[PDB]
């Protein structure tokens, strides 16, 4: 029916159909359009009190909670999704990865290489596409697909 990890919602407000990929964690109204050995990927990583090393360059102790970290990254694709706020400013400004500093690209990478869940998410995303909400041990990322 539709291509990889792909699967029709129901809007609960609305109850118009949608469109949800449990690989990526995208969901949008539009029906899904039509595997490389690379992938080139930019993120935004917010961490949180139980990431993998609870630091970053914006702050010695990262503090927040899981839960505050994720309604940080809901707000960001938000902002991005309405276009009041591009991907990579964002990125620059609040990513807690050293990516931060390059608009939060990471340069491409095979399979083998990232944390599992991020490369099934980069590697299920169109070339243009955004992820959701994608939870590795570093964090809470938005996974932006650039090639
Ligand atoms: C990690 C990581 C990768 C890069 C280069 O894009 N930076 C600055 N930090």
């Amino acid at each position: 029916k539709l291509p990889p990890g792909w699967e029709k919602a129901m809007s609960r407000s609305s109850g118009r159909v949608y469109y949800f990929n449990h690989i990526t964690n995208a969901s949008q109204w539009e029906r899904p359009s039509g595997e490389p050995a690379r992938v080139r990927c930019s993120h935004l990583l917010v961490k949180h009190s139980q990431s993998r090393r609870p630091s970053s360059w914006r702050q010695e102790k990262i503090t927040r909670t899981k839960e505050e970290a994720l309604e940080l990254i809901n707000g960001y694709i938000q902002k991005i999704k309405s276009g009041e706020e591009d991907f990579e400013s964002l990125a620059s400004q609040f990513s807690d990865c050293s990516s931060a500093k390059a608009r939060g690209d990471l340069g491409a990478f095979s399979r083998g290489q990232m944390q599992k869940p991020f490369e099934d998410a980069s590697f299920a995303l169109r070339t243009g596409e955004m992820s959701g909400p994608v939870f590795t041990d570093s964090g809470i990322h938005i996974i932006l697909r650039t090639e």
